[PDB]
């Protein structure tokens, strides 16, 4: 049996945990936040504007915490490298701070006596990404002690473009992700962090705001046959969870809606279980919240010009259907060997 | 002068009359909207969430309104022909109810003494529509009595292709536009207007809301030798006005994102002044809430795949441009002769 | 088993069926609605931005509904008179329609065959209102077939108010309920159905809204010592769900804060048990979605300028609260003898 | 002509400017914020997703900002003392950082060449809080060099309670205000700067937030005769901008609503001009963005219970309102000699 520790108690943070306690293959042991108290921690992990209280007992003992009983040490390290993962148990990190994202950062928890680290989100370096169902096999434990879950993004492009490249064959695509808030973001007109996102840093609950995407460019990577085939942009709105692609792609092989929407069932049914979902009903965001796939198509929104040009319209619970693939990859992680 | 009526007061018609109160070539004479009386026609105009306190003075006289010392004569009627716009003074009319979006309908006007119609939306017949700046010189007065304005998106949209189809030429395209809240959507989950589009009785406040538009084809009735090379839909989300075009394409020649720029610039700067905009800042949705512009490019968010697969965003405020190209369409349609 | 029959499939219809489908002392049998096509009807139940997805089968059986391998008949009878209540085998009728608010119209169900009647709202006219756990004992089913469940305001209101007067005693209190947005409202300035409202017409998604409401001198029937002791209005805010009682009042007895609390506690846990809440979280609006309690107070939200002037706050989801006591008044009711 | 300077650019830095360039009175002449470049702040000052475009020009010039001609030096001191104000000629401090609320940090500038400082919010310690048109007048420059404007809230309630005290005298009272979010709240929940107001950490777009407020207390310090007789509390939404004071009073002496009015009638055409508003129409909060009064009485949503217990209703921009204010007490202090 795995056990995790969590260095970044937010919303995948929180999230992934929520996870964890739903599973009997791995355990949550240890969390890091130099920005949450233990009483803090416990009350955030109780309540959610987004997902309901949490689905079960949450308490202090002590300077830990007590959820489900089971105990789950608490830090308030700011640099990985002082966090005692060894000490307590933990074999596994899920590095959801944001602020780790490369090899020598992520690294540091490996000082503390960590086996194994899985950033939430892709590296500035060259860290391997991998997504649950399209190239998570690939991981090699001998060469590897951190990676990556990649993009919420990425997670939901890379299983559909893997499937229509597989059958009909992607030319080119050109993807819009219309994406609910994040915490980077700001609820009235201010500087962003690093003053680098000036767009980002706009009133949040009012704006569209355009935003830069790597996750096409990411499938290029996790998919080598798409390289330089896929690029993206990002459009933020004011939900607050669940977000939406939008995917025009040329395709090599003629095919209708219905056929591509066979092809999404077929995979769905049976190699990309739990990964790959779809839908007919006429669904909208809030339908998708605490859904666990990583990608839905949605049959009914998808559109073609032609039988080779055509727009896929695919959903996915940012939060949700991401913390449940980084936990799948922990999972799978373990069973090779730490 | 133009004299101008219109009919159904609601979003479109009173930003129609608040653009018309600037302009000294065009007058509103009469307003007729049997669903509300003259203090409630008075508050509506006065006060606008998304467009501030009315611009001028606004008093209640006898049965009709005195807006800026001049008298715009009100009447309930429930039937176009029951309305005495020739007494009123009225040339032309703007049909505004989004109930009249036919030539049959429509005409009944004519039967009041109006000269000309324009429906403010596109037709569900044949009647012709016409965008300012794309092909409203085809316009001809001995052959149509009532014309279309077409729809905001086709509006943001025909201008943006014909520039490209123009320059470059544009082989197939497909666009998403995104929408914010407009007069059909529910704020809480319940039956829509017809029991068709389920998902728009969905809450609008927090959904992210796929929707159907028929404006891509529009533009390929308004320009020709675009029909049947586009298609589009629409995506609703949580934000009072200003929306957005995604559209992505096929080019004939290649062009990088800045020739692009340069050719709307162009266009901009001179057959279609005022018509169709640009810009290289980092805006957002609230920075164009009241722009006249029809369509707006946005520099920075514009990707390209490759020099001939483009996805360019424009951006527009469904209300104030749609409604000012109204009343340049009625100055135009004037100025042919009634 | 007491059977439930269903006039208006709205929001609050819908949360009654959700709330009988999770019990085994009450079974809906039939269901009416001119205005909704069963087909759509099974959507809604199926789908909901704030309460998600039905838990459990629905599927549209002939004309009628299948839920959970049960036939629910749907009819369209406009006229309450003509729905074949008693052919369909229900007892007590919810009348959730919000046009049928007096005894006169009301009772018209009995005419169907319907052996009792709630109404989903305070009435127009003298129609007894009870509110759980404060008087609903005080029904008398040999002198009423026709009862009014009050309104979601007036339960959080009235069990908090009946505390508080039991032990320490109201001398008078002011009452501001911030509402969650609900169907009346509309997502654009516009006209208000019966014109009646200006304010309510206006855009409810970026709007405060100053409203109307009876509740505060409805506990004074439901609560007749408090006859003329309180006064109240509204307040409404963009947020979908809960909503909050702002209750400011001078007592006749001196109190703390924490004294209202354990008088609140006691309740709680013997004669309002299930109805009257409290919590010592910091808290917030979106933690009571779901919540089936019909006032929930928040300790460390109350203030007290004074031992004898305080402010209390207490929470309510004005849907699921609501919902859930009118179908405990349709069993206590059928309990007492149809 | 007095010269201004700004530390702390955000909501309140940047409507102060602008406030100011509308004046012939008042220059500003130098801004500093460490987490904004020349170019970002250019970028922040033209655009306001609440306020929409600067009315006038911003460019670049340089290392400084020209704005409208006018040239403004532009630093990036973190040290208040730093900042070398009395070079750049500026005379009066807007201290609006949010950060240096107390005589001890504010007094810095001093150091830099300035003469008078002005905390744009309560202060944590004895340093004096004016609020024009109540009591500024008391103000005395040969005794200090550091001030408060107090808060917005404070500047809403002050004239109202003044109004209301003077004339039927105020025995108790309890506030309650609807506050639109700020830049304290998040996005998503999250830990709170600090990790104190824990609610202030949970998604702003969809909850009703509780939260504390010194304001209705401080009115006991502006108006020494209030001192103990008044308390409240807030309840932050999801709203941009604009706010709402709730204020249950007993009086002293018997008043109707219809009197209360005329007491406030009187004083916004007299003493208080400019600062105290009325209105009788159906005004929602957007009606009054942009608004320069500290404090507007809503008369129709006004109710009383007796003829000495009301609750009234009064509207602010907490942002305009307040800045404009800020403005004023910078001319104010400037007239009475530096
Ligand atoms: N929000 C999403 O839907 C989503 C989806 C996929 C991937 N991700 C990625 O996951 C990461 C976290 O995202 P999030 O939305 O949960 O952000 P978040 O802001 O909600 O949570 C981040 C957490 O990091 C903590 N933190 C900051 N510095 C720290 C430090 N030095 N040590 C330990 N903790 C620290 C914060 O206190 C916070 O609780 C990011 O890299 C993000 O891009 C987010
Ligand atoms: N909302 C937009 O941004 C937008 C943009 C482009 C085009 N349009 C089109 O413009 C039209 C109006 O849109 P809107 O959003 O202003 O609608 P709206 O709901 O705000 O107003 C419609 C008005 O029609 C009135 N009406 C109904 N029957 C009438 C009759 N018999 N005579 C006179 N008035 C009558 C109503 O009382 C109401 O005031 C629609 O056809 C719409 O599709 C809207
Ligand atoms: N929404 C709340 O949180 C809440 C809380 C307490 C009380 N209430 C009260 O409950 C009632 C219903 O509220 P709602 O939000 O569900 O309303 P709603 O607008 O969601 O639904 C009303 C339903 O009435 C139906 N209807 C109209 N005429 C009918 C007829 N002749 N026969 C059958 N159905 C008919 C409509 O088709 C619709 O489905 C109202 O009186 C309301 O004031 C609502
Ligand atoms: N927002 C309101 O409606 C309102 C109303 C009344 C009073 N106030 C008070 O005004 C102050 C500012 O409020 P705001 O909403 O504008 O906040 P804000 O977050 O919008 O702006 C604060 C600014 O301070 C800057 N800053 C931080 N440290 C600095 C430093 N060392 N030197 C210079 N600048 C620095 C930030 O970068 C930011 O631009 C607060 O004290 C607040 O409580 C706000």
């Amino acid at each position: 049996t795995a056990t995790l520790g969590i260095n970044g108690f937010g919303r995948i943070g929180r999230l992934v945990l929520r996870a964890c306690m739903e599973r009997n293959d791995i355990t949550v042991v240890a969390i890091n936040d130099p920005f949450m108290d233990v009483e803090y921690m416990a009350y955030l992990l109780k309540y959610d504007s987004v997902h309901g209280n949490f689905n079960g007992t949450v308490e202090v003992s002590g300077k830990d915490l007590c959820i489900n009983g089971k105990v789950v040490k608490v830090f308030q390290a700011k640099d990985p490298a002082e966090i005692p993962w060894g000490a307590s148990g933990a074999q596994i990190v899920c590095e959801s701070t944001g602020v780790f994202t490369t090899e020598e950062k992520a690294s540091l928890h490996l000082k503390g006596g960590a086996k194994k680290v899985i950033i939430s989100a892709p590296p500035k370096d060259n860290v391997p990404m991998y997504v649950m169902g399209v190239n998570n096999t690939e991981y090699d434990p001998s060469k590897f002690n951190v990676i990556s879950n990649a993009s919420c993004t990425t997670n939901c492009l890379a299983p559909l473009a893997k499937i229509i490249n597989d059958k009909f064959g992607i030319v080119e695509g050109l993807m819009t992700t219309v994406h609910s808030l994040t915490a980077n973001q700001l609820t009235v007109d201010g500087p962003s962090k690093g003053g680098k996102d000036w767009r980002a840093g706009r009133c949040a609950g009012n704006n569209i705001i355009p935003a830069s995407t790597g996750a096409a460019k990411a499938v290029g990577k996790v998919i080598p046959a798409l390289n330089g085939k896929l690029t993206g942009m990002a459009i933020r709105v004011p939900t607050p969870d669940v977000s939406v692609v939008d995917l025009t792609c040329k395709l090599a092989k003629p095919a209708s809606i219905e056929e591509i929407y066979q092809a999404v069932k077929e995979a769905s049914n049976g190699p990309m279980k739990g990964i790959m979902g779809y839908t007919s009903d006429d669904v909208v965001s809030t339908d998708f919240i605490g859904c666990k796939y990583s990608s839905i198509f949605d049959k009914n929104a998808c559109i073609a010009l032609n039988d080779s040009f055509v727009k896929l319209i695919s959903w996915y619970d940012n939060e949700s259907g991401y913390s449940n693939r980084l936990v799948d990859l922990a999972v799978y992680v373990a069973s090779r060997g730490l």
